[PDB]
């Protein structure tokens, strides 16, 4: 089920056997070259200096401690110390068929656990960023994954929906009676008397006055109704009934400046109430002071992400947490996470992880701007990749676009926002192209799309008997099928890598390798016939896996299919 898995922990038990730590690392890794195998452990070298060790000798020795039958074909050493894995075919076909059986395609599901994930996360009143933009794609594809191995997992999207700004919002709101629109007005008129009232709606609101918290509850309501179609066209798995804003912790917020004090806490500096951090120096060694309660009286960003984890912990009961966040907001989490920990609201144990991504830059590194400029309006960014999408479908065209055509070009368009995003590695800048993402040429939601028909055209344009085919043998006897057999079979390593990691670019790479090899198992390898039905069965069936796993994996990243 997890070839990586499984050689690493018989090589590990090998190296052990050979006078290795136990705490040692086969390095057990994919082979980057099909010469080389289809894994290889690369730990040897390291292990065999301190051993007093030859790298191959000791790897020689490893390789007799080593039980590999059934598994491996055969098993070679290479260079300074590797051991050089290939897969036998019959473990293969074995595998393969027994993948086909389950519906799940063989993949394990794990301990389950409940994992909070903190994505998405976008504020009232002021319009939804690409920031928002990329938490929402990285974060529902970890969703995704982590239900399909079969987690509780519980999304939390962490609205802004407090702060002073309210004040001034509801206060233009009441004079009232374009969220940019609506913002930049109660600024300019707060700033153009305005202010007193506002600065006394902060007041008002934050105790009771159902008056204002009404105003409160109508604008939130405005924004989170706008971000929900955002949602919806993005086929995202948010709902509302997931948002969990940072005014949900307010009630626990004195409880939790109290408890602090009660260790742990110091009234230093200008009044307010600040925990010093030895980890976070300045440059002179002045620990740094983080605030969690203003002078003011108010509460902050750090002292609602304090409660939202010790929340999650206590109530939630989550295992582990993610938060998919700006890169920029890293020592905020940290800061924040340090207190947590010191103050004993979660252990060790359950994670608390900050998934960083990077800035999303348009076609030469300026922060990115929608069609005619603005403020970065992404309904607008939805429905250029639609038009765009259209018209790049309208040729080969013939089918109505009533649930034709227009579902297709949905797919292709919402697919490339989305892919383009998660094919990329998260942490770096992802800088937005239209022409690239839109192309059926490299890794992109289109050329996807166009090799799963590919696969299934060659399927189901054939024959059929799903229990005959069921009972066909699956041989392996090419070396195209005993590499695409083990790519398919590596399905579960790559969802495993990606449920660990959080980073959904993984699979990306995955499903694009994937399609490369069907491709060429299609060209230099014959789709019907040579052992009349013998081998076209076997071909069928990793055809049939192809699509499959192709299918599922693309629905772990949040990516529609279609069949034209
Ligand atoms: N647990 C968290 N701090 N989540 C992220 C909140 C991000 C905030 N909504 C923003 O727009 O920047």
């Amino acid at each position: 089920m997890n070839i990586q898995a499984l050689l690493s922990e018989k090589v590990r038990q090998a190296m052990i056997a050979a006078g290795a730590p136990a705490d040692c690392e086969p390095q057990v890794r994919q082979s980057a070259k099909v010469q080389f195998g289809d894994y290889q452990a690369n730990g040897m070298m390291a292990v065999a200096k301190k051993l007093g060790m030859a790298p191959r000798q000791l790897a020689e020795q490893v390789l007799t401690h080593l039980d590999l039958n059934g598994i491996a074909s055969k098993v070679e050493i290479a260079g300074p110390g590797f051991i050089n894995i290939f897969l036998d075919p019959a473990f293969l076909a074995e595998h393969v068929q027994q993948a086909l059986a389950s519906d799940r395609l063989g993949v394990a599901t794990p301990e389950k656990q409940t994992i909070v994930v903190d994505y998405s996360a976008p504020n009232v009143a002021k319009e939804m960023h690409v920031g928002h933009l990329r938490s929402t794609i990285i974060g529902d594809a970890a969703v995704r994954t982590l239900e399909f191995l079969g987690h509780k997992v519980i999304r939390a999207n962490h609205v802004g929906d407090w702060g002073t700004q309210f004040g001034m919002l509801i206060a233009w709101l009441e004079k009232q009676q374009d969220l940019e629109g609506f913002y930049r007005d109660a600024k300019k008129h707060y700033d153009e008397e305005f202010a007193e009232r506002a600065r006394n709606y902060v007041v008002k609101l934050q105790s009771g006055d159902e008056y204002f918290r009404e105003m409160w509850r109508k604008l939130v309501d405005i924004t989170m109704t706008q971000n929900q179609i955002t949602y919806d066209r993005l086929n995202v798995t948010l709902t509302r009934d997931d948002v969990m804003g940072e005014s949900l912790y307010n009630p626990m917020l004195p409880g939790i400046v109290a408890d602090l004090k009660a260790k742990g806490l110091a009234v230093e500096s200008e009044g307010a109430t600040v925990v010093f951090l030895d980890e976070f120096k300045n440059k002179e060694g002045e620990p740094m002071g983080v605030i969690i309660q203003k002078k003011d009286g108010g509460y902050l960003y750090t002292t609602t992400d304090i409660a939202c984890a010790k929340y999650r912990y206590e109530t939630l009961h989550a295992d582990r947490v993610l938060y998919y966040i700006d890169s920029r907001q890293h020592q905020h989490l940290m800061q924040a996470w340090a207190i947590v920990r010191k103050a004993g609201y979660v252990p060790e144990s359950v994670p608390l992880e900050h998934h960083m991504f990077g800035m999303m830059l348009g076609k030469d590194g300026k922060p990115f701007k929608t069609r005619a400029g603005g403020t970065v309006k992404l309904a607008d960014l939805l429905d250029e990749a639609l038009e765009r999408a259209r018209r790049l479908v309208a040729e080969k065209n013939p089918d109505m676009p009533a649930d034709e055509l227009e579902k297709l070009a949905n797919a292709v368009g919402i697919g490339a926002v989305k892919y383009a995003d998660l094919s990329k590695n998260r942490t770096t800048d992802y800088i937005f192209d239209w022409d690239n993402m839109l192309a059926f040429e490299g890794n992109t939601a289109p050329y996807m799309q166009y090799a799963y028909t590919r696969v299934l055209s060659v399927f189901r344009k054939a024959e059929i008997d799903e229990e005959q085919l069921a009972a066909a043998p699956v041989i392996i006897r090419e070396d195209r099928e005993a590499q695409l057999a083990a790519r398919l079979l590596q399905f579960e390593e790559t969802l495993t890598v990606v449920a660990r990691e959080g980073t959904p670019h993984v699979m990306c790479a995955y499903l694009y390798d994937l399609a490369g090899l069907f491709s060429g198992f299609y060209e230099h390898c014959p789709i019907l016939s040579a052992e009349n039905e013998e081998v076209r069965n076997s071909r069928l069936k990793l055809a049939q896996l192809t699509a499959k796993t192709l299918k599922l994996g693309l629905d772990t990243l949040g990516i529609e299919t279609v069949e034209r």
